[PDB]
């Protein structure tokens, strides 16, 4: 019920979410991503990757919830790596995080 995870759920409305850390990374890659939320459960080497290559792209990352909280927010069982497609949902996602 945290102020982010209801956003997420809009954003999902919104068909502006990705999922899966391939789909991602590719979207990272092509501009389309410009924020990355991470599962605090994802596995140490996806953590890995996402930081480096959103690193590299100047994309934030956040390491938040687990993947139980981040899949029923969006209307799923589980995700683990999320991006965001749209640039105000990322700012105001990462506020909310960050806050």
């Amino acid at each position: 019920e945290a102020k982010w995870l209801s956003l997420l759920g809009l954003a999902a409305r919104a068909r502006q979410l990705l999922t899966g850390e391939e789909q991602v990374v590719k979207a990272v890659q092509n501009g389309q991503v410009t924020l990355v939320i991470l599962s605090s459960d994802a596995g140490i080497h996806t953590k890995k990757k996402l930081l480096d290559k959103c690193g590299s792209y100047q994309i934030p990352v956040k390491v938040v919830g687990n993947r139980q909280m981040l899949g029923r927010a969006i209307g799923k069982h589980e995700r683990v790596v999320i991006g965001v497609k749209d640039a105000g949902f990322s700012r105001k996602l990462a506020a909310l995080i960050d806050e």
